């Protein structure tokens, strides 16, 4: 629990994320800051229970927490990245090549991979989730529909869902309510042509229904313009459609290394 005297905000905004200050030991250091608006209960509960999941998780790859601050508002404080969301940096910055694109969902994967050892299922991962510290390093963020998965099991059960997140959900979510770290698999696969289309949006123009019967028809998203063949291939692979034979992140991650090397040493 943060010390509210130690922590400046800025006034406008990244309820809402805004960019602040925190004094540490002796340095300060610069933070992201979720603000939940409540003008007046289970708003809060939400919160801490993302910094719940935040405070388990350490990884290169994933957004560290630096706190939860309870003064005029409550606030979840964490390490800065300064550059934002993928979606929006690859939409900006159109001059980005293939290669540094590869570089940056591989890091995605290698966080992934480590959320899937350590048996969280993150159920939102998409490309406005991963942020950039720099150019060429990608964290994960947003870990507000997180779960810790039970000791026996390797699916979280949900309750119905709106029609906002359909687009990365895999069949089984849609048609069963499972999450696992294979339906994250699925996602991060929506996530690989979200980044190979410069941020643009999955299934364009097409509503839950019709992403789902598309689905279940055998159909995919075709291959972005100017994509690499072999991530298009990694996608589809990714959008397996039975969770058995659909890989985790370890084999995700593995192809994405060899292909990220071939490009190196191309
Ligand atoms: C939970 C959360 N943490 N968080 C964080 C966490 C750490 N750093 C940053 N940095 C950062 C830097 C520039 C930004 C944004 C958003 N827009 N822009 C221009 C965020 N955001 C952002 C969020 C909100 N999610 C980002 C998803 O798009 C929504």
């Amino acid at each position: 629990y943060l010390d509210r005297k130690l922590l400046t905000l800025e006034d406008k905004e990244l309820g809402t994320v805004k960019k602040g200050y925190y004094q540490m030991k002796k340095v300060v250091k610069t933070v992201a800051v979720k603000i939940l608006k409540n003008e007046a209960p289970a708003l809060k509960d939400e919160l801490l229970a993302e910094a719940n999941v935040m405070q388990q998780l350490d990884n290169p790859y994933i957004v560290r927490m630096i706190g939860i601050c309870e003064a005029e508002s409550w606030m979840l404080v964490m390490e800065m990245a300064e550059l934002g969301p993928l979606n929006k940096y690859l939409q900006q910055n159109r001059h980005v090549k293939d290669k540094n694109i590869i570089e940056l969902v591989h890091q995605v994967s290698m966080g992934m991979k480590y959320l899937e050892e350590s048996n969280f299922v993150h159920r939102d991962l998409a490309a406005r989730n991963v942020l950039l510290v720099t150019q060429h390093y990608a964290k994960i963020s947003d870990f507000g529909l997180s779960k810790a998965l039970r000791a026996d099991e390797n699916y979280y059960k949900a309750q119905t869902h709106g029609k906002w997140p359909v687009k990365w959900y895999a069949p089984e979510c849609i048609n069963y309510y499972k999450f696992s770290s294979k339906s994250d698999v699925w996602s991060f696969g929506v996530l690989m042509w979200e980044a190979f289309s410069y941020g643009q949006k999955p299934y364009r123009g097409m509503k839950g229904s019709e992403v789902t019967a598309m689905l279940e028809k055998g159909e995919r998203m075709g291959c972005p313009a100017g994509c690499p063949r072999e991530m298009y291939d990694l996608m589809n692979l990714c959008w397996t459609y039975d969770v058995e034979n659909r890989p985790g992140f370890a084999a995700v991650e593995l192809r994405l290394r060899n292909y990220y090397y071939d490009v190196v040493n191309l």
